[PDB]
């Protein structure tokens, strides 16, 4: 109940970071709870009391990561589009016009505000660290596992981020 939705979309608002290492060649990436071989990236929901979106994302970068370190970049706002849960049963799925499909209009899940950390420290005893695994990788690796975890917006994210894609 401390959860915060758009009032425009009801979108459960959330933040988080992209952590990068400080040669920017590597992101911090979890696992998620559900899945243990999904890596995704560190965000979760903002709080009632909650005065900022860099609060949330520092938050949860400590209590899903272990992560400490600087907010560097604002990378703005992705968003969860994946159709509701009802969806898949549903007599019209799919918008189609005359060279392009798309999935039925619907709302966001989630609006995700993300930051850039820059990673100061990884600490081995921190609030989920026997619920996740948090390892760093490449930005192709990166990309390869947040296609493998069917999040998009996550990839979006991090390409708006200063990770070196030349690998
Ligand atoms: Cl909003
Ligand atoms: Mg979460």
């Amino acid at each position: 109940e401390n959860q915060v939705y758009s009032p425009v979309t009801g979108a459960r608002l959330v933040a988080g970071c992209i952590c990068l290492t400080p040669d920017k060649k590597q992101v911090l990436m979890i696992t998620s709870s559900a899945h243990k071989k999904r890596w995704i990236v560190p965000a979760g929901g903002v709080e009632k009391d909650e005065p900022n979106y860099e609060t949330t994302a520092q938050r949860e970068t400590w209590e899903e990561a272990g992560c400490i370190g600087k907010i560097v970049a604002n990378l703005g706002t992705v968003e969860d589009m994946r159709p509701p849960k009802d969806w898949n049963k549903d007599i019209k799925q799919f918008e189609n016009s005359r060279k392009d499909s798309e999935v039925a209009k619907h709302p966001p899940r989630t609006e995700f505000h993300f930051y850039e950390l820059e990673i100061e420290n990884l600490l081995d005893k921190f609030p989920e660290c026997h619920k996740r695994h948090r390892k760093l990788y490449s930005y192709t690796e990166a990309k390869q596992n947040l296609i493998d975890a069917k999040r998009p917006e996550l990839l979006e994210a991090l390409n708006r981020s200063a990770i070196i894609k030349d690998d």
